[PDB]
Formats: structure tokens, sequence, C-alpha cells
């Protein structure tokens, strides 16, 4: 549908919008203790969120562009990756926040991946505690840790073994 | 609300109609470029699938026992941890599988935690890797790896900054 240098200039205009968009500074563990700075550069909660940027459901937006008369309409996060594949391992790319803040639309914390490799950051150590992300990771994932677990394996005779 | 004595009880015919489950043993990455072994016990693919045993739809199984003329009905991996909390204020405990096998019902290769610790050990190094989890992991997890990210954080502009 469109060209490749037609998809460019939705991707500048986007950056453009995305670039007004409020910034949060703030600090966040970068693994082994260590501590960084990241700057989130956050959609609106309410109209008006920018020229091209509307509501998609609960918690997600999506960009929209009429060119030529034809309604385009984006995933508010995805734009900054239009001209890459969209599926990987036969996988759906999906627009991977290694901010972790949903609301940010800063292309520098955002990446192409599938769902899974998406969701794995999570528990990642992070980029100073031993991320092997070959995108490396920009921060200690936010569920990592030792967990909560209840109770481990267990058994009340000897009808097994590990 | 079954006494004590009585989950005793259905633990222990659990665990001799499980140890009688094949026994597969499967060699799994530790992490850190080493290998080990596991003994999966493997509940049938079908009929009869033992004692106390049967289908509860795709991939599930459940255990039922007749006590006092009522049948209860549990998740097959769910016994071994019937003298703990179900939930930790709310947040629901599942049985999951340090093997990463779901037809594997050893007891040594269960857990009682939340959902999000469950999923977390899909990325996890494994215990010879970093592992970090409270009750250690037997593996390291199947997902775990670089990734396939297809593009990672990048602007066209200057208009953003990390
Ligand atoms: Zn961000
Ligand atoms: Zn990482
Ligand atoms: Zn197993
Ligand atoms: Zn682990």
């Amino acid at each position: 549908a469109l060209t490749n240098a037609q998809i460019l200039a939705v991707i500048d205009s986007w950056e453009e919008t995305v670039g007004q968009f409020p910034v949060i500074t703030h600090h966040v563990p970068l693994g082994g203790g260590l501590q960084g700075t990241l700057h989130c550069y956050e959609i609106p909660l309410a109209a008006p969120y920018g020229v091209g940027f509307a509501k998609n459901g609960p918690t997600r937006w999506q960009y929209k562009r009429t060119i030529n008369q034809v309604v385009h309409r984006w995933g508010s996060h995805t734009v900054p990756f239009l001209l890459e594949p969209d599926n990987i391992n036969g996988k759906t790319c999906t627009a991977s926040h290694l901010c972790h803040n949903t609301r940010c639309h800063n292309p520098l914390h955002l990446c192409w991946e599938s769902l899974d490799d998406n969701k794995g950051r999570n528990w990642c150590p992070g980029p100073n505690g031993g991320c092997v992300h070959a995108v490396v990771c920009l921060r200690q994932g936010p569920l990592y840790g030792p967990g909560a677990t209840v109770a481990g394996p267990q058994q009340r005779g000897s009808h097994f073994v590990v």
C-alpha cells in the first residue's frame, strides 16, 4: 500500500509529535546494584494526545494518518519499526518497552521482537547484571529477583528421585 | 474441609500412583554450559492414566478420591501442596513445573507459587547460570537466551535522549 518513502515521512512526523510528549526523568536499577537514569516521553492521559494519536482500548493507543484518502492505523509504539520485518521465527513482532513504561513512546526505549522475548525482559537481571539479550536491556526487569515461592519440591515417601 | 489425616492419605495415595508413572530421563541445560539429568514421571497420553486420574481438558488432568462418601477433585499437579495455603493475600498459588514438562507429576519437580513466579522461570539462566530464585530452578528456562530482536532502540532525528 504505502511506499518505503511514504512510510519514512510517517515515522518522521511521529517522532516530532512524540518529541513533545512530557518527559519524566527517573532512576532505575541496571543490575548488580548500579543505578541509572532514563527519560521517558509519555503520551498524555487525556486528550490532547498529539496529532494523529488516540486511545485504542483500556490502556492502548494508536497512531492514525490519512494518506491519499486512505486511512492508516498503527499501534502507537510500533511506528519506528514500520520498515522492519513484522515477524521472526514465525512469531508476530511487538513493540517492547525496555523502560517497562507503557505510556512512554521514546524510540530509544523501544525494540521490535516477539511477545515471548518482550515478556522475558521483565525478569532480566539488567545490562549491568548479566543480561544476555542481543539487543541489550536498558534496565533490570521489575520482576527480577528470588520470587515468593510458598512451597518447594517435596515428597512424603521415597517413590521419587529428581 | 478434610482433616489433616485425610489430606495425608490423599497425598500418600497420589504419590504411590504417580510413582508408577513411566519414568523418562531428560538431559537438560543447567546454565553455564553445563547439562544435567532429570527423571520425569509422565502421566500416560490416554486412558488408563492411573487410579484416580482423569483428563480435565487438554494438557490438564484431575486426581479424584472418595472421602466420607463424597468425591473430591484436585488439579493433578496440586496434590503435593494440599497442606499449604492456596494463595498469599489473594495471589493464587500454582503448581509450577521446575522441569517445564506438563505431563510430569514428579513432586520433586514441582513447587507452589504465583503465576508470575511460575512464568519467570521460563527465562531463568538456570542453577549453574545464575539462578536467584529462592526455591532454585532445576534447569535453565526454555526461553532463556539472546532472543531474536528484529530491531533495537533508535531515533532518526535528535528529539530524544535515553
Ligand atoms: Zn521509556
Ligand atoms: Zn536483558
Ligand atoms: Zn519432570
Ligand atoms: Zn531460577
